C-alpha cells in the first residue's frame, strides 16, 4: 500500500519521462515543422502524399498546432521536472519493481528436484528471469561501455564488459545492495555454492526491471526479430 | 533526401508510439484518477505527501486535466494511428537505422579512428542485444518454458549458421559487396549483429534509463580505472659505512599487515615505505633512499 504507492509512482515517473523525450522529438522532426527542410510534396511519385497523409502526420501536425494551448516542453520544466532524481528516491535503494509478485519472484531460490506440477514451479524459481537479466544485463553493460569508450576495440569492450558481469563482480553487487537482508528465512545460512545464487538474484532482479519497462522503444526490432525467427519458434517442440 | 525523409518518418512514428503509451499510462495511473484507489492522504510527514508535491504528479494531473481540450489518446484513435504498420513500409524491407553513417559503418569489415571504420564494435553491442531481445521474446512467448529450454530456444535462432541465413533473406550478402571480387560465412553473420547494434544505437531512449544508470554506478569502480630484492644490500654497500659512523638500520612502525618501515642512519631518517611484509616494505623503502642522490652523497663515504 505504502510499496504500491512507490511502485506505482516509478510506473508514473518513467512514463513521464518517456513523454517528456518522445513530445520533443515530435515538436522538433523535421517532417513536422513548417520549415519543411527536406523539401515534402517535391516528390515526383506518391511517396510524399503517403507521408503527408499518414495518421503519424496528422498526429503530429495537430500537436505541434495546439502548443499556443499547451506546450509540453514548457509544462516540464514549468514544474521542474528532473528526469533521473526525484523526492521519492530517499525512500528506495534501487530501481524499482512495478508488480510485487515479479520482484519477489526474483529472490526464490530455483529448488533442485511433489508437490506442485512442473509449469507452476517455473512460476516459483527465479531462473526464468534470471536467463532474461543475465542477457540484459549484458546487453546494457555493453550498451554502457560503448557509449563510454568511444575509441575502443571489441578486445577492450569485451575486457571492460566481462570484468563487470561475472559472478564475482556480481557476488560483490548483491553484498553491496543487501541482497543478504532480502534472503533471510526461517534457516540460518553459517562460500561456493552461495556466492553464485546471490548472483543469480541480482541476474533475477534485472530480469524483472526489464519485463516492467518492455514497452515501445525496442518494438519494431523486437516485432522484425520475431517474424524472422517465426519457423524456428514454432518447432516449440522441446515445451 | 528521399532516403532521408523515410528515415525521418520512422523515427518520428516510433516517437509517436512511445508518446501514444506514455499518455495511457499518465492518464490512468491510480495516483492521478480521481477514485483516489490508492488513497492518498493530507498527512504532512508521508509518502502521499512526498508524491503529492512531486514535479511528476503536478505534470500528470494537469495533462489529465487537459483532456477536454485535446484528449491524446482520443487524437490517436480518431486518426487511425497503428503503431506496428503504416504506408510508408511499402517503401522499405527491414526496420530503418536513422543514422545514414551509423547504418553504412554496420556493413565495414576489417588507430582510434580505425575502431570507427569498421563494424567490429557495433558487432560487439548488436550481438549483446540480438541476445537480450530474443531471450525477451522467448520468455513472453513461451511463459511456462524453463531456462533449459528458453536456451536452446534462443540459441537455434542467435547461432551463427541461422544469422547467415537472415543476412541472405535480407540480402546483406548485395551490401557488403565491393570492387574487390564458413570464415565469409562468420563475416555476413557479423553484418547482422552489426545492423542489430545500428538500430538499438539508434532507439535508446528513456525507457530503461533508469536500469543503465543505475548499472554505470554500480560499474564506476570497474570503468573508471616494482621491487628490488638487491635494494637492501644495495643501500648497505653505500651505508652501511656512512660520513655519520652510525648505524644503517631499519625501524618498523606497524607490526600488523599494513607494515611500516624507516630507514635510518642512527637518529636520522632516511626514508620510509609502507610495505605489505616487513621485508617488502624494507626493500621499497630502501628503493626510495637508493633514488635520492642528495642523501647519498650526503652520507656515502665514496663518491657517485
Ligand atoms: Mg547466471
Ligand atoms: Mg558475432
Amino acid at each position: 500500500s505504502n510499496e504500491l504507492k512507490v511502485r506505482e509512482f516509478y510506473r508514473l515517473h518513467n512514463a513521464c519521462v518517456k513523454l517528456k523525450e518522445s513530445i520533443k522529438l515530435i515538436y522538433e522532426n523535421p517532417l513536422v515543422t513548417d520549415q519543411n527542410v527536406l523539401n515534402l510534396g517535391t516528390a515526383e511519385n506518391t511517396i510524399d502524399y503517403t507521408i503527408l497523409n499518414t495518421p503519424t502526420l496528422n498526429v503530429a501536425k495537430t500537436l505541434l498546432g495546439n502548443r499556443y494551448s499547451l506546450d509540453l516542453i514548457d509544462l516540464f520544466q514549468s514544474h521542474d521536472f528532473k528526469d533521473s532524481n526525484t523526492d521519492v528516491d530517499m525512500f528506495i535503494k534501487y530501481p524499482v519493481v512495478y508488480d510485487e509478485n515479479l520482484e519477489n519472484l526474483a529472490f526464490m531460490h530455483k529448488s533442485f528436484p511433489a508437490h506442485l506440477n512442473d509449469a507452476q514451479k517455473t512460476q516459483l524459481s527465479n531462473e526464468r528471469l534470471e536467463f532474461l537479466g543475465d542477457s540484459w544485463l549484458g546487453a546494457l553493460v555493453s550498451y554502457i561501455v560503448y557509449t563510454r569508450f568511444p575509441s575502443a576495440n571489441e578486445g577492450m569492450l569485451s575486457q571492460m564488459k566481462e570484468s563487470i558481469v561475472n559472478n564475482n563482480n556480481l557476488f560483490d553487487w548483491s553484498t553491496k545492495l543487501n541482497f543478504t537482508k532480502r534472503l533471510q528465512g526461517n534457516i540460518a545460512t553459517p562460500k561456493d555454492k552461495m556466492s553464485k545464487r546471490y548472483a543469480d538474484c541480482v541476474e533475477a532482479y534485472i530480469g524483472a526491471l526489464v519485463i516492467d519497462r518492455f514497452g515501445t522503444e525496442f518494438l519494431d526490432i523486437k516485432e522484425w526479430l520475431e517474424e524472422l525467427s517465426e519457423k524456428k519458434l514454432a518447432k516449440s517442440s522441446q515445451m
